């Protein structure tokens, strides 16, 4: 699945629960869908983001820089489709209504916002 990204890099990840913390995950974008790891050699994804139907915004965040999000615009507060792992071995559903994403400079953050824009665009499934 992982041959021929779109886009690979670190970015921080703010969690969708009660106490929300940003983590550092290895990133690729590929096949119209985020997989991210918790360190870039890892084999197995830590979870995954499927782009089709969502949107992207850039944000200002209080703490961390170079911002934007993914949100389902179909539906307002509609939870984006997402899947990840758990340490004792559980695959759950995510339940984010936004993901909001930290790129390691505005450079970055313009990279890949262009580059999920153009996957979400490609996808001839997209808005359907």
């Amino acid at each position: 699945t992982f041959f021929n990204p779109d886009r690979e890099g670190w970015l921080l990840k703010l969690g969708g629960g009660r106490v929300k913390t940003w983590k550092r995950r290895w990133f690729i974008l590929t096949d119209n869908c985020l997989y991210y790891f918790e360190y870039t050699t890892d084999k197995e994804p830590r979870g995954i983001i499927p782009l089709e139907n969502l949107s992207i915004r850039e944000v200002e965040d209080p703490r961390k820089p170079n911002c934007f999000e993914l949100y389902n615009p179909s539906h307002k507060g509609q939870v984006i489709k997402a899947c990840k792992t758990e340490a004792d071995g559980r695959v759950v559903e995510g339940n984010h209504v936004v993901y909001r994403i930290s790129a390691p400079s505005p450079e970055e953050k313009e990279e890949w916002m262009k580059s999920i824009k153009a996957s979400i665009s490609r996808d001839p499934f997209y808005d359907m």
